[PDB]
């Protein structure tokens, strides 16, 4: 099976399975069921941000999401990646519709990950910044329903010619090159993800969210896992 | 009088003041008195590195000080500096010797701050790294007894012609440019500072010690902060 | 008595003193008779883009200018800046007008600078990157007509409160740190600089145009360099 | 056939297919006989460090070697690179052995690439730095005899236990994501790389050489391509 760690930008409570009963964002280790969750004002049909941020000093996972002058959601959970986590991970944005759908949209994302071993200076780091998308992205591995080029866009969940999101849909965009998250000998290893997204909905309730996620190497998008599941989860465990 | 949050590595004990019995770092938030400590396993005439982040979401400064193959000091203490500093401060490097001395030679120091406001991509950053400190160092501001240029290092304290630390010495060095260290408006801010240094005690006990302090733009060495003060404080209050 | 190296966007032609009889962009290197011009099809009224680059090792000066969606305009001088600039400078940008007017609006301006000496990833750095302006822009020394705040812009010349831009109005706007821009024993030593600006203008004719400049740490206005001048040269010579 | 562009530092001279009769550093499009050359006093034993630049304004292709206290080896082609190289390449190191040998072994390598298209601070840019090499490196496609770990470092060719070089060897090391290198849409591209090295030779000459390449995704060794093809060309021609 496949270790999962993301941040959920969860549209749609299924309070069945443990969602708070409103928008909200949260922390899921390896269950789809957050860890810690916080009430998201989610804005249909505007231009968002988010930010995520971890070191190992601190040990702590942390994101805010925000619209333009809107207060921003904030949410933090401690934990140790190097207990959860492979040493060797690779980084991507997920997305998935139901019953209800909404836009996944993804302008930009930028990802910049710094790891210190015991030398001086020596810092080894990778560092990325999308800010338009081709149609042909060769440093992304698209999963699912995922393609680029759309405007110069990435659209993580199936949108048809018309401009309207389409339901039970799931995508994934993973940066091709495998990032070393930690090691044994690192002082100090810290990473920065940050992506504008536009999750528009034209019917009832939007659903069901984009995350952002670090797995193992080889991750796939589970079978069945439309809806609430993300893109990211077999079953809701 | 001057407003300092500095992160302390100091090298004497002076438990009168509230030192704790052995070598520390130190978080100290307007006071030598330090609000967090930690055991620091110095070692004499090693190159080390210090480390220092802080982030707005954590609202956490935390610090990690170590040598190679040798384990590290960490210390770490909740604090909104939006509460403590004002808006617009100078960074630097202090160091003091009294009675008993130590060379309190850095090798490089960089630091990154970055301030994103309610806007798409707008992001206000300033970097700054040196590994070479030249004769005529412009952009550094160098009170005290602090000189630059003897084998392209930075001399915090008084070091005689044949390379021996002298006793009651204080010195600084500020970035030349004021820092936003915050604002109102921003969705997220951080810094990261990291510097090398060289602490070399020929006599009985290592002393004083190196800060890296963050302070109101006009701050000066306070008349007589030599030894315990570490340059920073006017007593120890 | 400056020492400048320009890169203008000059908006007006005065070819009574050497200039095109056409919008252009050139390098300056101590007179305002540029030494490499090239036509520029500025565009009333839009945000563009202008770009600079410089490196010890081709010893050449570029810069490409243009707007979304449309062709850019290129220059490049072989000059050796060891030879025209002192080892410290100042970097800004500049802008006036005279009889005829056009807003000098900045939105955004970046520079990178590096210098490697004779040693191993001994690379010296200073970066900042403005993509808001503060009312109490404390790291920018604002001169002559120059104010921030504005909509988050930096205003180079007099605009009225309605918006109109003023005619006769020189503003220039520095950054506070001097900068390395060389080094004798530097490997390699390079600076890049990026801005966006919004060029107005109501009237008959546009006037007169914006510049990049670096120029000696104490570089003020010339007295009377409104107009044709830029606010960098004291006279036409 | 693969596509190369690479930058190669030939310590070995091979008069015979068109080298210079002294060790060189040069500019390699598509062909082993450079079509731009420098003589380089190449130091037996020490660290180096080079250099290489390139930028779409001036379509100029810049390299410069160099050891400490030492004079540096500059060599500049004029090329074009859309018209050479795919849109989507890879970029790595390479390095051979024949009758003579010598150690190539790289401390640290950096990359950094840069596109900017017609929209406002819309870049996508790719960057990674490595300043120690792990037994386990995911993100690297070693090719050949190129091995990782060794005291933390890239051995492109075969190392004994005692260190000592092998003849007949050939060894790269490509970075595992794809590079886009270059966009028709683009205002400005450019991509910058740094790397060390350590080039000892026991025996009577040193060969035959390490070059910095731009492939085609799927390059990989030609057969045969020991000694004076640097790995990277099935053929003299
Ligand atoms: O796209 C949203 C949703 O679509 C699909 O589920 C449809 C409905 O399925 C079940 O009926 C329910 O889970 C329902 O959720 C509502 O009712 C629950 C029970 O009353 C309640 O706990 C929930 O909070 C919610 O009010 C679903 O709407 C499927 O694709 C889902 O995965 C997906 O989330
Ligand atoms: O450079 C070290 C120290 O030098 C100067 O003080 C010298 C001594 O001054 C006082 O005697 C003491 O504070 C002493 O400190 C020791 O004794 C204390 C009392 O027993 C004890 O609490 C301390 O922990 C320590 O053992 C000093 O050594 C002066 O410049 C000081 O600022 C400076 O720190
Ligand atoms: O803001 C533009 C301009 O305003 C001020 O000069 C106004 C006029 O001053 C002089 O008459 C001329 O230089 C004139 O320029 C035009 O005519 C010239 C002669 O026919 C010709 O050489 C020029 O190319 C141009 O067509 C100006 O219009 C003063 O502030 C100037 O510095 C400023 O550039
Ligand atoms: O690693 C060096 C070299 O080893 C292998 O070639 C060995 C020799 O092969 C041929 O004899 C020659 O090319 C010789 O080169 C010398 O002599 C040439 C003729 O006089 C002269 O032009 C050359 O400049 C050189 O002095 C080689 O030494 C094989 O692996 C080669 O690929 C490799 O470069
Ligand atoms: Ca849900
Ligand atoms: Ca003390
Ligand atoms: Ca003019
Ligand atoms: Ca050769
Ligand atoms: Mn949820
Ligand atoms: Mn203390
Ligand atoms: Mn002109
Ligand atoms: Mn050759």
């Amino acid at each position: 099976a496949d270790t999962i760690v993301a941040v959920e930008l969860d549209t749609y409570p299924n309070t069945d399975i443990g969602d708070p009963s409103y928008p909200h964002i949260g922390i899921d280790i390896k269950s789809v069921r957050s860890k810690k969750t916080a009430k998201w004002n989610m804005q249909n049909g505007k231009v968002g941000t988010a930010h995520i941020i971890y070191n190992s000093v601190d040990k702590r996972l942390s994101a805010v999401v925000s619209y333009p002058n809107a207060d921003s959601a904030t949410v933090s959970y401690d934990v140790d990646l190097d207990n959860v986590l492979p040493e060797w991970v690779r980084v991507g944005l997920s997305a998935s519709t139901g019953l209800y759908k909404e836009t996944n949209t993804i302008l930009s994302w930028s990802f910049t990950s710094k790891l210190k071993s015991n030398s001086t200076h020596e810092t080894n780091a990778l560092h990325f910044m999308f800010n338009q998308f081709s149609k042909d992205q060769k440093d992304l591995i698209l999963q699912g329903d995922a393609t680029t080029g759309t405007d110069g866009n990435l659209e993580l969940t199936r949108v048809s010619s018309n401009g309207s999101p389409q339901g039970s849909s799931v995508g994934r965009a993973l940066f091709y090159a495998p990032v070393h998250i930690w090691e044994s000998s690192a002082v100090v290893a810290s990473f920065e993800a940050t992506f504008t997204f536009l999750i528009k909905s034209p019917d009832s309730h939007p659903a069901d969210g984009i995350a952002f996620f670090i797995s193992n190497i080889d991750s796939s998008i589970p079978s069945g896992s439309t809806g609430r599941l993300l893109g990211l989860f077999p079953d809701a465990n």
